[PDB]
């Protein structure tokens, strides 16, 4: 019993299925059992799996968690069946595949390579009559857009921009800065006015009506139920690939655009999207990883994926499948390539801590945008708070 799970929404579920069906076509000795959540759910029911010696064969990996389970002894090294030919690493070069690596090890395999995007409703934005000029426009601008769209159109002008921990640290590369130190021990940036910078915004937003509150937010059951896929938002920021996922489940036209101030500093990167990871406790290790090479190098399963997680690892995989790519899914393959004129590396998997820092993030965005805490002290209980949980690694 081959046991795979990943996260995600329903256009998601829908081809992985039949990934899977066609690897038991070409396996017929094998059976796999499906699990699937959305991102919060997933992560809450894979800890205590983990503590039960009971995570899948195959499970899908983020950076932001490969380091709180790779260095917690719960990820088998990869590394032996790249180095012996049963995950063909040929087409892929050695770069993308470093964002599952933790120091010396790879303990989760790259499926694809995203970058970050504001997904827009091009009919909302012609109902304020607003235009996107995306390869110069700054923060103050998307926040007069997003008041432009909440007065003229009557609807929201950002998703949210959630998590905190995927936009607090965009916006302190916009600014030259880092989130965390290269060495895992604490938070890099020294500025709170940063901190402070960017979580005022977000309260002027929610004020204005143009951004969720906390409580809304918290209601969105599954992606159907999602700001852009309802119209309640004219504008999401979410990475590139999770485009086709949107563009499937409403008729309304999207676009992608480059995010705000992204040009001087280069603060886009070329993300690893996600990762394929085997337990040190599965019982068919050689099967999960077959069906690891199988995800990322088989053409015929490729065509039923299309990118939806990121653009394939595979140079050869990538190129071959374009031709079949439809117009959304083409879109999202022309903004990387946009994106990826001005870009930078991505950084290396987040330190031990992440997930308890993602947590505290989170929770102390909650406390501003109720106004329960203001941004100057947040700003310096969340640094005290933070370097605290990191400072043990
Ligand atoms: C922007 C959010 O970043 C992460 O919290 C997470 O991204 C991971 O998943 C995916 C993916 O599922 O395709 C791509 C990234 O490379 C991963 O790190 C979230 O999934 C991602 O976006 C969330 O998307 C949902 C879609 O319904 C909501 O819009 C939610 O508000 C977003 O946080």
């Amino acid at each position: 019993t081959l046991r795979i799970a990943w996260w995600g929404g329903q256009p998601r579920h829908d081809y992985t299925t039949k990934v899977i069906e066609l690897y038991e076509k070409k396996n017929p000795h094998v059976h796999i059992e499906a699990e699937f959540a959305n991102w919060d759910d997933y992560w809450k029911k894979l800890a205590p799996m983990s503590a039960a010696g009971q995570l899948p064969d195959v499970i899908q990996m983020d950076t932001a968690y490969l380091a709180q389970y790779g260095k917690k002894n719960q990820l088998e090294d990869l590394t032996p069946y790249t180095k012996d030919g049963t995950i063909d690493v040929s087409s892929i070069d050695e770069n993308m595949l470093s964002g599952g690596k933790i120091d010396n090890k790879l303990y989760g395999f790259t499926l694809g390579v995203n970058v970050l995007s504001v997904i827009a409703n091009e009919d909302l934005l012609k109902k304020a009559g607003v235009s996107i000029n995306q390869e110069n426009w700054t923060w103050e601008d998307y926040e007069k857009l997003a008041y432009d769209l909440q007065e003229k159109a009557g609807v929201y002008g950002s998703n949210g921009m959630h998590p905190p921990d995927i936009f607090f640290p965009y916006y302190l590369r916009t600014k030259g800065e880092r989130f965390y130190k290269e060495d895992g021990t604490g938070l890099a940036y020294q500025d709170d006015q940063l901190f402070v910078d960017y979580f005022e915004r977000q309260l002027r937003l929610v004020k204005a009506k143009t951004s969720p509150t906390p409580d809304e937010s918290a209601q969105i059951k599954g992606m159907e139920d999602d700001f852009i896929v309802k119209g309640k938002s004219a504008i999401t920021w979410n990475y590139s690939n999770q485009y086709l996922g949107f563009a499937r489940l409403t008729d309304s036209p999207l676009s992608l655009y480059l995010p705000p101030e992204q040009m001087q500093e280069k603060a886009l990167t070329l993300k690893p999207s996600m990762l394929f990871s085997i337990p040190k406790s599965s019982e068919h290790k050689k099967e999960a990883a077959k069906f690891i090479n199988f995800f990322v190098n088989n053409e015929e399963a490729n065509q039923l994926i299309k990118g939806e997680r990121g653009v394939p690892v595979s140079d050869k995989v990538a190129d071959a499948i374009k031709p079949k790519l439809n117009e959304e899914e083409t879109n999202i393959v022309e903004y990387v390539e946009t994106a990826s004129k001005n870009i930078s590396k991505a950084d290396p998997p987040e330190p031990v801590g992440s997930a308890e820092v993602i947590k505290l993030l989170k929770d102390t965005s909650d406390q501003i945008l109720y106004q329960k805490v203001s941004p100057e002290k947040a700003a310096k209980t969340f640094r005290k708070k933070a370097n605290e949980i990191l400072e043990r690694n």
